[PDB]
């Protein structure tokens, strides 16, 4: 909950970068013309954004594996089950990440959140 | 002298609200587009504004009661003295408030000061 | 490294004044419309600016005294050596100041630096 570089409170959320920063960070050239908000005023927006993204991926994952289960119930179908495992990997990691961000604190929720958003957009 | 919500120093005076706030308060949506100044740079303006308002009300109160004393010196004049007591109430409370704001600290002086101004304007 | 007036960290450099100030200083009327930067982001600019200024004055001083040495090697030439001592005084003090600013910390480097710049410009 503290900026390791400046030793100040991490309480500002930059919309350009999706990072949680301190007031001295806000002055640096990195965020010269960036719009910041209080962490306490963007949490709900992103929390609901990740909740829906988690739900839609859980549904897509449930559909995928119920199908993958029928194949495995027949047993080279083995290589097909291997493909499904490799294709759905990034979803399993993303689902895990969102479950961590939602259950945890506001720091874990928002830091680099916009990066997790764009990864969700990819699938 | 501290913001109970954010634990920061109350050193900023918002002109839109007439409140003494902290730097994190200044970031919240409550003061999205409000002009703030240092508490130490608006005290004199408001101090003299309240001094004159106190003086003009003390004079109006002195005139009123000297008149109210003549009536009571006759003794239903009793109900007339009761009316005067009810009519001049808000002035007695305002005079008291200003005496508290002027004698005390800068916090008591400026917090919600603009609210006391508009009440002074009413009479 | 602390603002004696406000007790806050001296981490902001005002370009209009050439002073190192705190965030409460930045709010005062003194710097109403001044551009500030992080001390950590202007040090290099001024450090190199003073390095070149020191070098050019050391060279001008070396040339001057080697000439002053020839005169003193003859010995009223004494009054001429006295004039040289009085003429080159401000350079000897400026050279000393720059050597102090460059060797020391960022505070000593930048505080009132722009004042030392204009004195360097005079010669
Ligand atoms: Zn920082
Ligand atoms: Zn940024
Ligand atoms: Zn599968
Ligand atoms: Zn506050
Ligand atoms: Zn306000
Ligand atoms: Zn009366
Ligand atoms: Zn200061
Ligand atoms: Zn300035
Ligand atoms: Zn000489």
């Amino acid at each position: 909950d503290h900026c390791a570089h400046h030793g100040e409170k991490l309480v500002l959320f930059c919309q350009q970068d999706g990072n949680v920063i301190c007031w001295l960070c806000e002055r640096s050239q990195e965020h010269r013309g960036h719009q910041t908000f209080l962490v306490e005023e963007v949490a709900q927006k992103y929390r609901e954004k990740l909740q829906v993204a988690l739900e839609m991926m859980r549904q897509k994952q449930k559909d995928a594996e119920t199908e993958c289960n029928q194949v495995a119930k027949r047993v080279a179908l083995i290589a097909r089950g291997k493909a499904c495992g490799e294709q759905t990997q990034s979803v399993r990691v993303l689902i895990s990440d969102l479950e961590h961000r939602l259950q945890g604190s506001v720091m874990e929720l928002l830091q680099g959140v916009d990066g997790v958003i764009k990864r969700i957009e990819k699938v």
